[PDB]
């Protein structure tokens, strides 16, 4: 008889399903370790009125962005930037575009709208999003400014999760294999001796993270820059021990300039050499609280 086909199942629209072909690229945002995020519209009808999006892509460990997308699809805190979908086939993550971009763009740009009590509230909603990311069993691993997007004048984000893991239930740290390419100007001892990762040891960046909030972000007084310049900044593949080291002897980054002692103490706090010696983030939310009433 006739050509037998196949009966067409009704199809449904997943509002977290994005098409290529209608994923436009406008620019870079930022590259990642495995992968770079641009921003897009999504741009169904063609006219330019689409979404603007963030598209995170790999480098040309699909896994690892795979595992990466798991995490974010299942985060919810209004300070952990917003899962949107996935463009598939390779993959792609698509989250929330936040045009001010992060603490690095902003802060600097921005300097004379935002005083030390603005400050202290950024820093008691970076640490209810990483307080939210340790409930779920999670190390970060790559909190610094870069990472906190601003939302508002009033809401900051975390907004990158590459190097997030899972930590063992009833264990309590993950052990990290590839590390060539680690922050490790925002990383505690543990992390650098022993490539071992704690909740604690994601207190010890959030330390590192405030002190970049409190000088705004300049590139001259950047963790790094300052690190460099207490231990030499020539030491090639020396520079880590030299680092461990000074961490060792008790040096800390300095106090920033016009912060209180108060907050340079609960920062302080963070950076105890031991990891169960060192604050936690409620904590530090009670510490920045009682500053603000
Ligand atoms: C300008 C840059 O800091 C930036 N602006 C963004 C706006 N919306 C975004 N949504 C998700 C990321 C993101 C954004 N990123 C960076 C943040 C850090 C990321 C990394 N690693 C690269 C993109």
């Amino acid at each position: 008889g006739d050509i037998v086909s196949e009966k067409k199942p009704a199809t449904e629209v997943d509002p977290t399903h994005f098409e290529k072909r209608f994923l436009k690229r406008i620019r870079d945002l930022g590259e990642g370790h495995f992968g770079k995020v641009e921003l897009c519209r999504y741009d169904p009808e063609g006219d330019n009125t689409g979404e603007q999006v963030a598209v995170k892509s790999l480098k040309p460990h699909i896994a690892d962005l795979k595992k990466e997308i798991e995490i974010l699809r299942n985060l919810y805190h209004e300070n952990i930037v917003k899962y949107k979908g996935i463009c598939t086939e390779g993959i792609k993550l698509i989250m929330e575009f936040l045009p001010s971009g992060s603490l690095k763009e902003y802060l600097p740009k921005n300097k004379n709208k935002i005083n030390l009590k603005q400050q202290l509230k950024y820093a008691v909603q970076i640490c209810k999003g990483m307080d939210y990311l340790g409930s779920r069993q999670y190390v970060h691993r790559d909190l610094a400014a870069r990472n906190v997007l601003v939302e508002s004048e009033h809401q900051v984000k975390i907004g990158d999760f590459g190097l997030t893991k899972a930590i063992e239930t009833d264990k309590e740290y993950y052990t990290v294999k590839d590390d060539r390419d680690s922050p490790v100007f925002w990383y505690a001892p543990e992390c650098l001796m022993q490539s071992k990762f704690y909740i604690a040891s994601d207190v010890w960046s959030f330390g590192v993270t405030l002190h970049e909030l409190l000088t705004y972000c300049d590139s001259d007084s950047s963790p790094m820059a300052l690190f460099l310049k207490m231990i030499g900044p020539t030491h090639g593949q020396m520079t880590v021990t030299r680092l461990v080291n000074t961490l060792k002897e008790g040096k800390r980054l300095p106090c920033p300039p016009n912060c209180p002692d108060e907050v340079y103490q609960l920062m302080r706090k963070c950076w105890e050499f031991q990891p169960s010696n060192r604050t936690s983030f409620q904590n530090l939310i009670e510490g920045f609280e009682a500053l603000l009433k």
